[PDB]
RNA sequence: UUAG
RNA sequence: UUAG
């Protein structure tokens, strides 16, 4: 029911007295633009994204120091995982996980 | 003595009743963007851009 | 969306 | 450039 631009990447927030413009564009063809003119802005991206130098997403007026401050201080940590797909189960099944300890 | 903006690729021109905007880029990151707002634009772009 |  |  909700209203969702995909494959639309955020490339500036404009952010003034009078309302705010959101430049993105298509992540297929990153040549073709956007601006979204609205009343407010709700920045969602991640920790990450707001780390990142130089930024990804440009913020104008820049952002004040007390918030990018708090950006950098803040930690943005990092875990992954491996999905390893089978015909056949060689494992125990009623063992939920286990473990594997290191050299 | 003129201002001019090198390396500074055009997107877009927005023209409307109040004003245009001009959406520009940095030819060498094309990530970072510019704004370029006015009372006109002159465009002098190539016919072969044009046709683009 | 020449935001309403 | 939170264009003036």
């Amino acid at each position: 029911g909700l209203d969702i631009k995909l494959n639309t990447a955020v490339r500036q927030v404009r952010y003034t007295a009078s309302g705010c413009e959101v430049i993105a564009v298509n992540t297929r063809s990153t040549s073709q633009t956007f601006i979204y003119k609205c009343d407010a802005v709700l920045c969602t991206l991640p920790l990450g994204v707001l780390k990142q130098q130089p930024p990804a997403v440009q913020f104008v007026p820049p952002l004040p120091e007390w918030k990018t401050s708090a950006v950098q201080r803040m930690g943005f940590g990092n875990l992954n995982k491996v999905v390893l797909c089978f015909d056949r189960v060689f494992w125990d099944p009623s063992v939920n996980l286990f473990g594997h300890v290191g050299s």
